[PDB]
C-alpha cells in the first residue's frame, strides 16, 4: 500500500552442500534501479551510417552501417557474472568446484516509487522533488521470448556489479533489416569501392512492439510484482583446464638411456634410429616415426582462417574462433586472434573514482591448452624427402597473393571430423552467464560468449517504462508532441539465481593453481579513502583435468 | 601456390562441411588397437583414427603390475643412495576373456 | 562422400608440431605401394606381434 | 594404449611374454619455427619447460588399492562391459559420381 | 634439438617430457591377442557387423 | 600362510562430504617396514656426559648429560602429518576446511618376511640370502599405556613420508632418573663451576621392560597382526588465524574529518584533543584516551622471558613459549623466540638425491599475530607526565643487571586472568599430529608440539623385535655373548587415519589467502631426472578469522 | 624420546658412558630456538613445562 513496503533486501549468496560432493549454490542479487520517462513515448525505425568513415580505403573493418527500431522501454538485465558474485564468492566456487550447473531464475520488483521534478524557475532557478501517489509504473515480461533477444552484456550494459550503489536499466532497441554492400579496398586502392546502403528487403520485416506481445503490468507504489521461477536446460560447465595438446596424448616412448646425473642438460634418450623404431603413423610412403610424425587418436583445436571478414546480406563481419592462444608464446605482447576483449565502466567494473572516459579493458587467455602458434604451422609436399627443399614446403613466412603480410595460415581451416574442443569458459564478472540458441534447422557446437545456451527453453526479457504522465493540455490530433509531467521513478530489483556444483578432489601428488590474494593483488578487493570501488577481472578453470 | 613448384592448392584445401558423410576406421589385424578411451572434451571427435571402438561413459581400468621390494640385510632410508635388492624376477599366467 | 583435407600439414600448439591426422587415405585405381597418399596407416613391429 | 607402440601383449599362445615399463606424458612448452633447407640464419628451436598450472604428477601407491599376491595367490578384474555402436565389416564404394 | 638443428628437419621433432615409473603396463588390446589368422577368416568372410 | 598374503597395500586418502558441510577425510598409509636383529639382546642403562664440552664457561645451554634405558624393541611410529598427507592433499584441507577433528586411528601388520644372511667368504667373499619360513617377528602393542610415551617425531624418526620407499622402525629408548648439577658462567668467568652429575634418586628409579608388561605376538610369514580401531578425545583444530591484536578490538575511533582525495598521505582524523575525548580507559590519573590507552576487554597473547633456561633437579632446560613472532618486523632476519625449528633428513622432506649429512631445516613462522615485539614495549613511572623523562621510563634499551645485552623484556611476564590466545598450528610435513597428556594433577593449557593432546584415552605405541635365531652353540650360564644366526625380518605396515573436517565459508567481499603451485615453486612437487624427490614444509591456518 | 646414541659402553664403568654420535648444530629434531642448528638436550622441544 502507500505506507507500506513490499519486499525485502537480499544480496546473500547461500552455499548449501547436499550428499554426495554436491552444492547449491543460491545466488542473491539487489539492486536500487532509478528509471526516467523516455525521450519519446514512439516506436522510432532509425539508420546509422558512417558510409563517411568507410569511404577512406583500406578502412571496411570500420563498419557501422545498420537499422534499428528505437522503442519508448528500457530493458532490465542481470545476466552478467559480476551482478550474482563478488571476488570473494568466485574464490570459493572456482578455487573448490569442478562443474556448474546453471539451475533456476527468478526476479521481481518491489518498493516501487514514481516522484515528479516541479522546476521554481527562481533567482537561483529551483527545482522540488515531489511523490505522484496515483502514478505508474510499467512492466512486462517476455515470457513467450517474443521479442528478439538482445544480450545488454555485449555492450557493457547489465545491472551494475555492487549492492550499495543504485543501478538503471538499457533503453530497448532491436535490429530491423536492411541490406548493404561494402567492397574491401586497401590504402592506395584507385577508385571508390561500392560503398552501398541498399535498403529493406520487404520479406525480411519485422516491426515488434511490446504493447501488442505482452501482457502489460502498471505498478503502483503499493504494487510489486514478481516472475515466477524459471528452470533452463543447459549441459554443465566445467571449471577445470585441459593442458595436453596432440603432442601429449597416450603413451609415451620408452627411453632406453635415462638421465644418471641430476641437471638441466641430461637429458633421457629414447634409444632407436628415427627410422628404426615400432609403432603406428598416418604416413603412408615413411619409415619415420616421431613425435610429430607417430600416430593419435584425433585431433585437438582446429586452425580457423585469422582476421578474416566474411559478408552477407548487411555488411561485413568477422569470423569468430572458438579459442584463441597464449602461454608460452602468447601474453599481451604475443598477442592474437580467439582471445575475447571486454570493455566497460564504472558500473562494472572500472574503477570507480577515475576520472576519464575512457573504457576500462581487458584480453581473456584463458589457461585451457586448445589453441594454436601459427607461426609453427608448414605444409610440407608428399614425397617427404626430409631436409625439405623450399619448394616442397610453404611456411608461414611465404606469402600468399604476393602479399607480403599474408600467409597461408591466415586462410588456413584444419576443422574436420577428428577435432576435439571445449566450450568457453566463464569470464568473471563482465562475461554474460546464459545465452539463447539460435532457431536454426543445424545448430552450433558452442557459443563464444556464455558457457550456458539454453535450447529449448530461456527466461524472458523483462521490460520497464514510466507510463505516460499527461498534463492538462492534450491533444490526440495534434501533429506535435505530447507534454508530460516531468516524471521518474525508483523501484528495487530482487533476483535469484540458483546453481548446483560438484566439489573437486586431488588426484595428483602435487598441488593445484588456486585463486589467492597477495601483495600485489590486494588493494583490487578493498574500497579507496574515497571509497573508490573496481572488480579486477579474475579466471575461472584454474585446475587441470586429463583430456586423455 | 606461394610460388613454390611442390605445392598446390590441393595441400592447403579443405572440403568438410554440413553434407560430408564418411565411416568410422576399419579393424586392422592384427596390429591394430581394438578400444580407444574418448577424450573428456566438451566437444567430442566424431571417430578415432586407431580404434574402430571408443567407449565414452566407460572403459575398462589400465592393469599395472611389479616385483615389491626384495631387500637385503643391508637398508638405510636416510642413506642418498641407491637401495640394495636381492635380484628378484616373477612370471606368472594371464588370462583375458573378450566378448563379441 | 568423404573430403579433402590438408596434407602433410604440420599444426603447432602449446607443446611442438604434430601432423594433422585424415579420417580415410586413398588406393585402388591410382593408390598401390607407387600411388602412396596421406590418410593410409602405417604399422611397424616386432617378433611377438607379427 | 600400449599398441601405438607395438607394445601389447605377444600375439602367439605357445611363445611367453612380457608386460610394458609404464610412463606417460608430462607438460612442457616447446617452441620450433620451421624452415628449409637453405634457410639463412638458425630458427628458434626451444624447449621452454613446464606451465606450473599444467602439472599433473601421478603415482599408482597413491592413487589405486594394491594388491600382493604371492604364489598361492590369484587375482582377478570382473567383468566391464563396454559401450560402443557396432563396428561393420563392410565397406561402401559409392562416390558422388555414383548415387542415385 | 641436434637433428632439429638442420633446416628443413622439424617434422623430426621428439622433444618430450614424460614421467617414468616402477611399473609395468598388462596391455591385452591388439587384435592379435585374442583372434588367429583362422578365427578371423571367419568373422571377415561371414559376419556383416561386430 | 606360506604362500598367501595377508593383507593388502593402500595409501588412498579418501574424503567423504557428509551433511551439513562436514567432510569424514580417511588417510590410509602403507608402507614397507625393513628391521634388522638388535645389537644386544639386553636392557642396558647408559649415562651421557658431555662434562667436556660444557667445561668451556658459557656452554651452560650445550648440556646433554641424561640417563635412558636401551632396549631391544623397535619403535613403529606414524604421528607425523607427512605419513599420512601428500602436499596435494593438504592443499585440500587447508584451503577449504575450517576445522579439522581427529576422530581414530588403525594400524596392521602383514606379508612379514624373516630372512637370514649367509656369508661364502669367498675370494670376493659372498653372501646368500635366504628365508627362514619358521622364524617370528615379535609384536607388542601397549595399549594400556604403560610405557613411558616417546613421540619419535621430536627426533625427525617416524615412518618415512613416501609410499614408494621402503622404512624402518626406530630403536626404543626411553629416560631413566638421574641428578645434575651446572651452574651458569660467562666467557672469562674465573673458576670452574660446579658441573656434577650426581646420579640417581632410588625413590624416583622405573626400570621397564616390554616382556613383563606387553602381551607378545610371535608372526610367522603365514600370521598378520591388527590393532583395532582407538578412538581419540581431543578438542578441534582450526584451520584459520587470527589477525587482531589489542590495538584492533572493537569500535575504533569516529572520524571528524575523512579524506577528500585519494593518497597515501591522505589521512583521515579523528576530529578531538587526546584530553578531551569520551571513552573508557583504566589510567584512572589521565584524561589522554588513545589508541594505546583506550581500555581493551582483555590481552590477546602475553610476555615470557626469552632465552631462558630454568633448572630443575636435572639439568638446565629452555623455557617453553606459546607463539613467537614474525611479519612486519620478523623475517628470517628478525629472528625471535616461540617459532619452532625443524632438522630432518631424506625420508622426511630433505632432498632425496642430495648428498652430504647436513640435517634440512626450517623455522616456522605461523600466521596468526599473538605474539610481541620486545623492542616496541615500554614500563613507564605512574605520575604519566609525558614526553616522558629518562627516569620514568624502563627502555628495551636500558640494561639491566649492568649487562648491556640484557633489557627487561628478557624476564618479563605478563601473562594473567585476561590472557588470550590459541592452540599451536599444524607443522606439515614434519610436525606431530597428537600428544599424550601429562599425568599431571594440574596440565598445561596446550602442548607447543601438537595440536591434538588426547587428554583421557591414546592409542598405544607398537613394538616390534626379531626373536632371536639361536644357533646349535647357545651356554646360558655363559659370562659371554649369546650367538645368533643374522636375521632380519621385512612387513608391511597398514595405518588409517580419520578425521572429520567442516567446509568454509565466504564472508568477505575479498578473497582469502589459499595455498597454490606456482612457477617458483613448481618444481618441489615432481621427481628429479635422478627420481631425486623433496617434501617443502607447508602453512596451515592461511584464512583469517574475525576474534572479536 | 632420549635421542639415540651411535656409541655404547663397551665395558662397565662409571666413566664407560654411550655417545650420542652426532655434532651438537648436525642433528636432526626439533627446538623452539628459530635462529639456532644446536639442537642439546637444553635446547630440544617439550609438550609444556
Amino acid at each position: 500500500g502507500v505506507g507500506i513496503s513490499t519486499g525485502t533486501f537480499n544480496n546473500q549468496t547461500e552455499f548449501k552442500f547436499l550428499e554426495n560432493g554436491w552444492v547449491e549454490i543460491t545466488a542473491n542479487s539487489s539492486r536500487l534501479v532509478h528509471l526516467n520517462m523516455p525521450e519519446s513515448e514512439n516506436y522510432r525505425r532509425v539508420v546509422v551510417n558512417n558510409m563517411d568513415k568507410t569511404a577512406v580505403n583500406g578502412n571496411m573493418a570500420l563498419d557501422d552501417i545498420h537499422a534499428q527500431i528505437v522503442t519508448p522501454w528500457s530493458l532490465v538485465d542481470a545476466n552478467a557474472w559480476g551482478v550474482w558474485f563478488n571476488p570473494g564468492d568466485w574464490q570459493l566456487i572456482v578455487n573448490t568446484m569442478s562443474e556448474l550447473h546453471l539451475v533456476s531464475f527468478e526476479q521481481e520488483i518491489f518498493n516501487v516509487v514514481l516522484k515528479t521534478v516541479s522546476e521554481s524557475a527562481t533567482q537561483p532557478p529551483t527545482k522540488v522533488y515531489n511523490n505522484d501517489l496515483t502514478a505508474s509504473l510499467m512492466v512486462a515480461l517476455d515470457s513467450n521470448n517474443t521479442m528478439p533477444f538482445t544480450p545488454a552484456a555485449m555492450r557493457s550494459e547489465t545491472l551494475g556489479f555492487y549492492p550499495w550503489k543504485p543501478t538503471i536499466p538499457t533503453p530497448w532497441r532491436y535490429y530491423f533489416q536492411w541490406d548493404r554492400t561494402l567492397i574491401p579496398s586497401h590504402t592506395g586502392t584507385s577508385g571508390t569501392p561500392t560503398n552501398i546502403y541498399h535498403g529493406t528487403d520487404p520479406d525480411d520485416v519485422q516491426f515488434y512492439t511490446i504493447e501488442n506481445s505482452v501482457p502489460v503490468h502498471l505498478l503502483r507504489t503499493g504494487d510489486e510484482f514478481a516472475t515466477g521461477t524459471f528452470f533452463f536446460d543447459c549441459k554443465p560447465c566445467r571449471l577445470t583446464h585441459t593442458w595436453q595438446t596432440n603432442r601429449a596424448l597416450g603413451l609415451p616412448p620408452f627411453l632406453n638411456s635415462l638421465p644418471q646425473s641430476e641437471g638441466a642438460t641430461n637429458f633421457g634418450d629414447i634409444g632407436v634410429q628415427q627410422d628404426k623404431r615400432r609403432g603406428v603413423t598416418q604416413m603412408g610412403n615413411t619409415n619415420y616415426i616421431t613425435e610429430a610424425t607417430i600416430m593419435r587418436p584425433a585431433e585437438v583445436g582446429y586452425s580457423a582462417p585469422y582476421y578474416s571478414f566474411e559478408a552477407s546480406t548487411q555488411g561485413p563481419f568477422k569470423t569468430p574462433i572458438a579459442a584463441g592462444r597464449g602461454g608460452a608464446q602468447t601474453d599481451e605482447n604475443q598477442a592474437a586472434d580467439g582471445n575475447p576483449r571486454y570493455a566497460f565502466g564504472r558500473q562494472h567494473g572500472q574503477k570507480t573514482t577515475t576520472t576519464g572516459e575512457t573504457p576500462e579493458r581487458f584480453t581473456y587467455i584463458a589457461h585451457q591448452d586448445t589453441g594454436r602458434y601459427p607461426e609453427g604451422d608448414w605444409i610440407q609436399n608428399i614425397n617427404f624427402n626430409l631436409p625439405v627443399t623450399n619448394d616442397n614446403v610453404l611456411l608461414p613466412t611465404d606469402p600468399i597473393g604476393g602479399k607480403t603480410g599474408i600467409n597461408y595460415t591466415n586462410i588456413f581451416n584444419t576443422y574436420g571430423p577428428l577435432t576435439a574442443l571445449n566450450n568457453v569458459p566463464p569470464v568473471y564478472p563482465n562475461g554474460q552467464i546464459w545465452d539463447k540458441e539460435f532457431d536454426t534447422d543445424l545448430k552450433p557446437r558452442l557459443h563464444v560468449n556464455a558457457p550456458f545456451v539454453c535450447q529449448n527453453n530461456c527466461p524472458g526479457q523483462l521490460f520497464v517504462k514510466v507510463a505516460p504522465n499527461l498534463t492538462n493540455e492534450y491533444d490526440p490530433d495534434a501533429s506535435a508532441n505530447m507534454s508530460r509531467i516531468v516524471t521518474y521513478s525508483d523501484f528495487w530489483w530482487k533476483g535469484k539465481l540458483v546453481f548446483k556444483a560438484k566439489l573437486r578432489a586431488s588426484h595428483t601428488w602435487n598441488p593445484i593453481q588456486q585463486m589467492s590474494i597477495n601483495v600485489d593483488n590486494q588493494f583490487n578487493y578493498v574500497p579507496s579513502n574515497i571509497g573508490g570501488m573496481k572488480i579486477v577481472y579474475e579466471k575461472s578453470q584454474l585446475a587441470p583435468r586429463k583430456l586423455y
